[PDB]
């Protein structure tokens, strides 16, 4: 079990052309690339 | 089981030409890329 | 089982033209991209 | 069992072209890359 | 279990071209590479 | 079990062209490479 | 003169418990405190 | 003459007990504390 | 005359109690303390 | 003539009690203290 | 005439008690102390 | 004529107790103490 909180989480993202995979500021879970 | 709480997220993004993927900016469960 | 509660979320988001794939603000559950 | 709390993450990307990774500011999880 | 409190992270990254990883701020649990 | 806490990291990068590997700030937890 | 224009302000305020000044979050002008 | 512009501001603020004094995300002009 | 643009701040701020002076993230002008 | 311009600044603060002068993130002009 | 550009500038500040004085993390102009 | 870009400055601060004068990171003008 995952217990996350009290986060303060600030992203800043610039050109990001042609973006094919994932782009998260928080992510709880998992992550599969293929 | 996930308890995620209490986040302050912001979340910036500029251009972002011709996205094929996820933008997520808080994402709890499960990320997929084929 | 997925507990998500007391998110403060801010998502500023510029262009974007020609978006294929999915933008979230927040996401709960799963992003398969195929 | 994870207990992740009280973070304050700034996160800052410039460019980023063609990404078919994932780039994530805070996971907490697990990452499998294929 | 893994208790993870009280970071203050701030993350540049400049270019980032062609990313087929994973790029994290700050990463709690299990990374793979394959 | 790990206890992790107070810790101020700033992480600069520049250039990172075609990673393929994980570029972590803050990590705890495995890192397995294949 | 004072040209000011296109600013995304986000303002998080937490406690503020008997304020007896002024918060402003974005301020054009001339703040006198007396 | 002032020409501001563009400007991508996060302020956080906690506690702030008995503020008698300004606190202000962006100011622009003059202050006096007096 | 000045030109201020393209700042991209972030501002925490933490206790902060019986604040009787002036707390800005981004000032453009002039700051008088009596 | 001033001409600032592309700065990405980040500001903690912690603690900052009885704070009777001027705590700046980025600023531009002239300070007096008096 | 000044120009000032392309900064990356991080602040860690602790405790900070009765602050009189003027603390800042980019200044750009003059600072005058009495 | 100053001309000061792509810097890169962390600036880490503790105690800081009864500062009467002007702490900085990076100061482009003119600093006269009195």
């Amino acid at each position: 079990g995952y217990e996350v909180h009290h986060q303060k989480l600030v992203f800043f993202a610039e050109x990001v052309g042609s973006n094919k995979g994932a782009i998260i500021g928080l992510m709880v879970g998992g992550v599969v690339i293929a």
